[PDB]
């Protein structure tokens, strides 16, 4: 299958297979590692677990159509939302971690997730 730049970016921005701790320091480190700190991204959620379950959101296997050309997963995922605190847009970026467990909303292209809808984690 063709490479998809937006799928690759989705993984960088929104996937962490096997996370350490899922506390504030986890968020502060991973947001730096994934290139999300210049400027500090205000909110960002990572999905955990295997990738095949996330990809399957794009199919009937693990998703349903949602709103205007989004998809909502049938399964629930372990997730961690990183929320910026402090009032400055610029590093150092301090984050509060909120771990969760629920279904997720994505957009897909050619069977691959290319966007995470952050609204459900705000």
């Amino acid at each position: 299958m063709q490479d998809n730049s937006r799928y690759t970016h989705f993984l960088t921005q929104h996937y962490d297979a096997k996370p350490q701790g899922r506390d504030d320091r986890y968020c502060e480190s991973i947001m730096r590692r994934r290139g999300l700190t210049s400027p500090c991204k205000d909110i960002n959620t990572f999905i955990h677990g295997n990738k095949r379950s996330i990809k399957a959101i794009c199919e009937n296997k693990n998703g349903n159509p949602h709103r205007e050309n989004l998809r909502i997963s049938k399964s629930s995922f372990q997730v961690t939302t990183c929320k910026l605190h402090g009032g400055s847009p610029w590093p150092p970026c301090q984050y509060q971690a909120t771990a969760g467990f629920r279904n997720v909303v994505v957009a897909c292209e050619n069977g691959l997730p290319v966007h995470l809808d952050q609204s459900i984690f705000r």
